[PDB]
């Protein structure tokens, strides 16, 4: 027997896994120019590789900044610390292959405007999402598989778990089931962890504690029961992790960084940039929006786009679907939006603070659902 | 109205980002010549007079690095260093550590166009393509190879399916040569390729134009943007259309299902449409660790099919048969044809065996 | 006051700076390589550099 059901999957992966090591190392590049120079132009892309960190972009500011040092204490704070463990900090190759941003991009988007008349930093789509189905107004799917790894990360920090390695992936299955145009999750169907690990601890120690330590911590009973399925550590032996013997890059987790698969991606990256790339801001813009419409009672889910040219300050297109989870039509939606949002990046920066250095805390476990971000924190709307 | 906008982007040859996407599926190429069985793993970064490979290789071919990266960027049209970027002259890094010898697809159809795809894209992509050739006949001699295209679409809801109405609004930025000016560049775009892609129904007075709306793009390529292989998955696949589990295809073998079950996918979805069980279509294919087959099909048909989707998952099931080994066989995939793919989008064109749509029995 | 032991690879498309700089100074790496090679001529594919 079936109805209307179906099987949904998201991933997340840990601090350590080679792709995520690049976004946090681009976004505490970010982080240290923003201390200093609060209008710095970043574009910061990391390369992650056997015995090596690469920095490529490009990076106009005010600010001096030990690229060294930032590097390596972001490659410390993750746990790389050893040769035992496939990369340290201490001893790990740093190229640095930065230059300014160019001049016919500066001058295009930002130079010798006011504040609220700044271009789009480029040409893109951004999409904004939210749905009722869990208290953070996203997917249940994503948002299990985030809390797994930081559950991980967690109980390795605190040493309750000192045989956990910072190279993580979780994935989360959900049956789910359609209601009206929202979906109601049922139960948890599949979930895997593969995390890295000591020499010493044993196979059916380390599975033993993922499903009595981190999953039950984690998933709330109601959705466990007999039939859930648990891959824990499935090939066996996941010592080998990390950059050592594997290539990762700045931006090749996005989805993973957004919604698991739900709703719509345009592809942009987020971390390594400034407010300016809209890639960011209004991705992190089109959240707020599509969270507020949803905790504000006008849809139990939906989805927004937005889109701009380089150089031009308002967005090109915006659009709303409410997958008929409203009374209103998506029309009404779009003009109460337009009433309450203002959605260039000169101003978008002012409402959700983007100024400030807190773009470290973004790179690993989600951009979205999370209690801290101004962009998580609903507008109350005039209609 | 029931009116909405979407839009979607592509870029061109010379894109930083696709220039490594070209350059990553170029090593597979040439690995698979030598090597059916190669396994690659190959991410290309790009920045000022640098190409820097990295990646896992287990393959028995010997290839010469230097000229597939030289003759790669030579193709894509940097030559000098007036450019911004040179073949003859970049520096070429190579730090592939080579030896000897799950996951949860999409794929996605709507009958908007002849190749299956959503409009926005096509015409993207297609507004590109016309760039790239523009610029190797000569008849616009100032076009430099980066380029990029962003075109929104009115559509109209039509029970289940999206009907194009108009084009909203298009943005061409293209790097061109330092002689040129700007209105000159603007009437070309507007006359010599937006209108030849573009069918002159869908354009008309209030059609919005943002063309070089930067002023200037002489600074292009690696030098005014870093690359990176695997960012421009959107571009790849269905700009913003369907749905996307999050695996980027280039650099990337036959073996790994991120890529090729996302063609299988596609495959279906293309073949649910042509063969007029759908005016819509999304595939979703969940493959379990331990199982050949996959663990389970949804059919999403948006209501555009008369059949039901236990009906359409029954045709899918005698029609296809989606285990990892049988698609590289059916779709050919050991062959070298994946530097092809690497602009332009995966997705749309007829050259492709999953777009080859299969005639369906029940 | 500043204490440099900065080896300097050159070839094809490429200057890479490797070793130790313990310094008070702001040095912008990138214009001063590209000025010194400026200098010395190479400012053309056409020269091979
Ligand atoms: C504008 S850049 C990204 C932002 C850039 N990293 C920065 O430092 O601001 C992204 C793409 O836009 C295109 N581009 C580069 N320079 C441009 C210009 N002056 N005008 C319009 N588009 C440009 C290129 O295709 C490039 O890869
Ligand atoms: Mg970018
Ligand atoms: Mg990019």
């Amino acid at each position: 027997i079936e109805e209307g059901t179906f099987l949904f999957t998201s991933e997340s992966v840990g601090e350590g896994h080679p792709d995520k090591i690049c976004d946090q190392i681009s976004d505490a590049v970010l982080d240290a120019h923003l201390q200093q120079d609060p209008d710095a132009k970043v574009a910061c892309e990391t390369v992650a590789k056997t015995g090596m960190i690469l920095l490529a972009g490009e990076i106009t500011s005010r600010a001096a900044v030990d690229y060294q040092k930032v590097v390596r204490e972001a490659v410390k704070h993750i746990g790389y610390d050893d040769s035992s463990k496939g990369f340290d900090y201490k001893t790990c190759n740093v190229l640095v292959a930065l230059e300014q941003q160019s001049p016919d991009i500066a001058q295009g988007v930002h130079l010798d405007r006011n504040e609220e008349d700044i271009g789009a930093g480029d040409q893109g789509l951004m999409f904004g999402y939210a749905t009722d189905e869990t208290e953070e107004c996203m997917p249940l799917t994503i948002v299990l598989a985030h809390k797994l790894n930081a559950k991980l990360a967690e109980l390795r920090r605190n040493g309750t778990l000192p045989w956990l390695r910072p190279d993580s992936k979780t994935q989360v299955t959900v049956q789910y089931m359609q209601d009206r145009g929202a979906v109601l999750p049922i139960r948890v169907h599949t979930i895997v962890i593969s995390v890295q690990h000591d020499e010493e601890v044993c196979l059916d120690e380390m599975r033993d504690a993922l499903k009595e330590k981190v999953i039950k911590a984690v998933v709330p009973a109601k959705y466990l029961d007999e039939d859930t399925i648990y891959h824990l550590q499935p090939s066996g032996r996941f010592v080998i992790g990390g950059p050592q013997g594997d290539a990762g890059l700045t931006g090749r987790k996005i989805i993973v960084d957004t919604y698991g698969g739900w709703g719509a991606h345009g592809g942009g990256a987020f971390s390594g940039k400034d407010y300016t790339k809209v890639d960011r801001s209004a991705a992190y813009a089109a959240r707020w929006v599509a969270k507020s419409l949803v905790k504000g009672g006008l849809c139990r889910r939906v989805l927004v786009q937005v889109s701009y040219a380089i150089g031009v300050s308002h967005p090109l297109s915006i659009s709303i679907f409410h997958y008929g989870t409203s009374q209103k039509s998506e029309r009404e939606l779009l003009e109460i939006v337009k009433k309450n949002f203002d959605l260039r990046p000169g101003v978008i920066v002012r409402d959700l603070d983007l100024k400030k250095p807190i773009y470290q805390r973004t790179a690993a476990y989600g951009h979205f659902g999370r209690d801290s971000f101004p962009w998580e924190v609903p507008k109350k709307l005039k209609y």
